[PDB]
């Protein structure tokens, strides 16, 4: 019974889509954009 959740990546955003890196998060919303397409009806957020 012990807690290990560890995290290990970099001071910047980098989108799981693809692996982008986006300085600010801002940026890397709008590039999201390129992503969207397994959507029809908005399901989740983002
Ligand atoms: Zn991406």
């Amino acid at each position: 019974g012990s807690s290990g959740s560890s995290g290990s990546g970099e001071k910047s955003h980098t989108c799981d889509e693809c692996g982008k890196n986006f300085c600010y998060i801002s940026a890397l919303r709008i590039h999201q954009r390129v992503h969207m397409g397994e959507k029809c009806s908005g399901p989740s957020s983002g």
